């Protein structure tokens, strides 16, 4: 009987469960998160006149300065209340380069999951904690076990919106799912996502006791479609028209990603992308509710020297994000076409 | 307190791999023919043997019974063309199989593994090597030591989660194309397959797992058409060819879905066309995919349960009969058999 003779071996992993006693959510963490889904809920149903704002680094490699960038970011979030309704991105990897915060938390190219998770799970206690809300990329059927408590809006990445596992998953998160358009630009792959999202599903999963068991999900109705780009880019009216042109009745507000396929190659082309959405929204668009943004401390991103994490400070390790300031401006920018927009309607 | 799981309606137990394998075992002739296959599908999609791996059977199988018929038939082609083909059988897991098991919106899975397990037993027990879709990361636990060839789906070839997957597969992995007809999503996949990942999936006994695989060079890209359209004729192998990277395996060509072009019938087409570049000298095709079943066509699935459908038809994706399948490998057949002279 040939088995497991590509697997090099398994590793005791702690439970959910355990995770969640270890590291236990603090009133406010679990509050930040609850009140982040209702206004996400809200946005993107069209209850609220507010943009869903999820923004914040590619990916986070460096607690400390997520947590300097989330108490800046809580700031603005609070200037700009009335008009955007700011969630913060806590993204633990990217797609040949750094494996992420789950698996390689000390950034030196050693495996260490057990580790990961801890400081995954602490990081998402650390900034739900000061009152932000946080998003994450729903990368397996296994891992939102250990974090899903703490967050407010989760994203299928372009890779797997196709994928019948990740919207299974989808049918039974307790918050609202972004699902990007395909790689090739076309939208049809995130719109039949949201709508298998919808049903329930019967999938095996794992329970928070790390068992696997047969879990059967009630059907999420909070499933949007993200504009990425794609084999070109479309955040402009022209595709915008045609992405509301294939909406079901009853489909959710759009999201728009100002990077990866919409930069194309390029960070510094998200302020521009802002400009083209700015516009759209105060001429009077309501199906654009939310947007997505890569920002972080300080500008561009970087490679890993000899030495490990001891690289620039602020700086991504992954896709290239806009500065700080470049971020001050791209939000208020957005808020003042949030008011113009509020008068159109009027 | 908090709010998780508000949309998951609850949990149910599931017998664990180890305890489905003692329940549902393998005999030495299950085992042997799973190994058999892995090693003749290796030898073909490396170079190595000038025989054509043919990967044919039912779009899906819902009925043990039907699929018996089938794989006795089959196995009896099989034999005698084992000199130009090396044939496993399609046995993929409405949901499938594992999901619904007696086609009814009933969802009972653990009744689902234990036919899905049952089936790949009663089918690899004859001499019949198997393939199926690696459909979730938890699903092969049960089935592994059963199959001979693994395939990814358009869907999923560009899934991380699938890539590591198949890292760490004891068999060959076929990747289809996009859906949207290109080739670099398959091709970074097999590259990817080839790598050592670290991923959770559950043990043999139903516990999750840091798991580590050792890498998988047994992974070939599959055309199946897509958007930018069908890709079975010459100037799209050699387009493909042209795009594979330094020792990546041989080619396959799956004769159904997007190459088929929504119509079943034309899948004896897209054979002779391939069986052409093949008559000819084109040895980057090493394998080809055949949507096969007892009676052509599909169906639906009447009120009347199950009990009131078509014997050996489809209920899914429509195929083509054992009568004009019998021809498409007989042709193949032949085509190989021409080759080796080309090649001589
Ligand atoms: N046991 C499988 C490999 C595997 C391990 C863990 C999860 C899923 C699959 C095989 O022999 O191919
Ligand atoms: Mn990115
Ligand atoms: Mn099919």
């Amino acid at each position: 009987a040939e088995e497991d003779v590509r697997i090099l071996g398994y590793d005791p992993l702690a439970s959910p469960a355990l995770l969640q006693v270890q590291i236990p959510a603090t009133p406010t963490s679990l509050e930040t998160a609850k009140r982040g889904r209702r206004e996400a809920i809200d946005i993107i149903t069209g209850k609220d006149d507010r943009v869903l704002v999820i923004v914040g680094p590619c990916s986070i490699h460096d607690l400390e300065a997520a947590q300097e960038y989330a108490l800046r970011l809580k700031k603005l979030s609070d200037e700009l209340k009335g008009d955007l309704s700011i969630i913060m991105r806590a993204y633990l990897e990217k797609p040949v380069g750094w494996k992420g915060l789950i698996n390689d938390p000390d950034v030196n190219n050693t495996f260490n999951i057990n580790k990961g998770l801890q400081s995954a799970r602490q990081l998402f206690v650390n900034l739900t904690n000061i009152g932000l809300p946080i998003g994450s990329e729903m990368l397996d059927t296994i891992s939102p076990q250990y974090l899903a408590d703490l967050v407010s809006f989760g994203a299928i990445g372009a890779r797997t919106t196709e994928s019948q596992l990740h919207r299974e998953l989808a049918s039974g998160l307790s918050f609202p799912v972004g699902f990007k358009n395909g790689t090739d630009g076309t939208l049809n792959v995130a719109v039949d996502a949201c709508q298998a999202a919808a049903h329930s599903h019967h999938f095996m999963s794992v329970t928070k006791h790390g068992v696997a068991a047969i879990t059967t999900t009630k059907g999420n109705e909070h499933c949007f479609v993200i504009l990425r780009g794609g084999k070109g880019t479309n955040y402009d009216a022209k595709s915008v028209a045609e992405a509301k042109a294939q909406l079901p009745a009853g489909s959710n507000g759009l999201m728009i990603d100002y990077s990866h396929g919409n930069s194309n190659k390029d960070f510094r082309n998200q302020p521009k992308v802002n400009d083209v959405v700015c516009e759209q929204i105060a001429n009077g668009e309501n199906a654009i509710t939310g947007v997505m943004i890569e920002s972080n401390i300080n500008e561009g991103n970087q490679g890993i020297p000899a030495e490990g994490k001891a690289l620039k400070y602020g700086v991504s390790i992954t896709d290239a994000c806009i500065g700080w300031e470049t971020t001050e401006d791209v939000l208020r920018k957005l808020a003042a076409a949030v008011r113009q927009r509020r008068e159109v309607n009027k």
